[PDB]
């Protein structure tokens, strides 16, 4: 119904995130969202997660000469929603083609021969939710797999068997 | 002017591709080399490796209705390098980066917790050997892992630590 | 198959286009439009545009003695689609390598030191978005500038400064 | 600021539209399109019909007094869309029991012995099929004409009687 109606999200300064770089804007409201999977180890505390995020930010950023974290956006399993690139800076996730058409939100962790817990998966499609109440989303946005727009396992077998239940999954 | 033949080499034709509709190429002599696994399931014959490569390319333009199969080469656990895009036409494999100003070989199967059979590393080793001798690639290439310019855990545990050891990879 | 009603196109008849011979087809669905100038003197009335288009046919006709006019579809500074070849049957505009895969659509008049309107640029921006929807098109079609895969000046200097802007434009 | 094409439709500020000052919203998905004509002056190229929508706002804006141009959405027999309301402001064009309810479109002129060239007939015709795209329009839309709703000889005789022949039209 309000204005900021929307998410629990840990900031970057929170997770102790670099400076983002980044300067490419997205165009909302977007239509897509990629859900993805760092498909490496995976948290369940505040504190384990911010750590995880970390890294994973630090990786894209040093090794691969990025602006920022690849993705948007990034779930914990701790439940937290840690900030990425958010709704507006265009993420480095899904392909030259989904990239400036998306939202790129990853699961922490492994996902081919596990589930996410319960709350991890409230997490995001809240987060999705807080997307469309801000008009970062577009309200009958699609989700698609990883595996969906580029060569790879992401978001994992069982996370992705259970994406494709959802109401904004369009194969 | 010197006719160095080296292509051991299963065309397209014979393992029985779809047509290529990619048209945009690589000036040669390219410099880099990506190694990627599919992180598919493995194959270890000619008969079957033809189907794998079948399949990688039908994954490619069906699921995600590239132009053709991401990969310049291929190489299978039966010892034979499957033609991909080939030299000179640009793969889609490692981003807009890289895609434009490198090889993108590929192992078919995946190696968190395998290596690839000793007769596919001979194959892959040869092949740039063959690509070097035809100016395809520099002298002096450099081999990059694929988790090394994308966050991917491809080319696979196992196999990412086999080509850290060799001689043309790079940092 | 689903049919939408898309687009505003102006068919041959309106604009008193002549009887085509052109009988090739191309593949449902087209994964690249040619963009181009016809380098001539710019409508901007429908009226005096749909002349313009029955000037290109002709030269195209009785001059190259081409089966139509050679391209799918023309645009007018009027912001009118002018009904060429069409989606279904091959275009005479950018070389053999690229007739046979291609849809070329050709803003009409001379774009070395104008822009064409706003109008026409959603014209066949419009005109695209349509051959996607109705199937005409893939999804992730490739926009290129005529001088991109011929040597030519086509489709103009500042117009070709527009099209780079553009979502499916690959280089 | 945005991939420009839904019905190709000239923008408020493209006819040098003074901004709008109107705050009540329509009820997505709307059920009716209210088809009028103007009644006033017609004009037949771009340049003519803005100074003609420009016109029309004017005598609704400053003599009326209203917040906007009455309409949603004006049609030129340029063949070109002018958007007035939009899809989402309730329009000022077929009284109170049914501007909360409709799309108000209008033809510019006069079509008691006149008819409207058919290339103004398919921009409507477009216009209305983005707008069901668009969700703003209910894919089961009724159109009826400015008569059947209101004392009035809008949308003139000859423009009436294609109306009838629409398919979407109910009497
Ligand atoms: C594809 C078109 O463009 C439209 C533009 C849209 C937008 O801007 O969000 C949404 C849907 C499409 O229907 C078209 O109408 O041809």
């Amino acid at each position: 119904e309000d204005p900021p109606a929307c998410g629990s999200i840990v900031p970057r300064r929170e997770w102790r995130a670099l400076a983002s770089e980044c300067r490419e804007r997205l165009t909302r409201p977007v239509r897509y969202v990629v859900v993805s999977h760092t498909a490496g180890s995976h948290c369940d505390t505040p504190a384990s997660c911010a750590q995880q995020a970390q890294n994973v930010q630090s990786y894209h950023v040093r090794n691969l000469g990025w602006c920022d974290v690849g993705y948007n956006f990034l779930i914990g399993e701790d439940g937290l929603v840690y900030e990425g690139r958010g709704w507006n800076i265009k993420g480095a996730h899904a392909g030259p083609t989904w990239n400036p058409i998306s939202i790129g939100i990853s699961f922490m962790g492994n996902y081919m021969n596990r589930v996410p817990p319960p709350r991890a998966l409230r997490a995001a499609q809240n987060l999705l939710a807080c997307g469309v109440a801000l008009g970062a989303l577009r309200s009958n946005y699609e989700v698609k797999g990883h595996r969906d727009v580029q060569p790879t396992l992401s978001p994992g077998d069982r996370l992705y068997e259970i994406i494709q239940t959802w109401s904004h999954y369009r194969a």
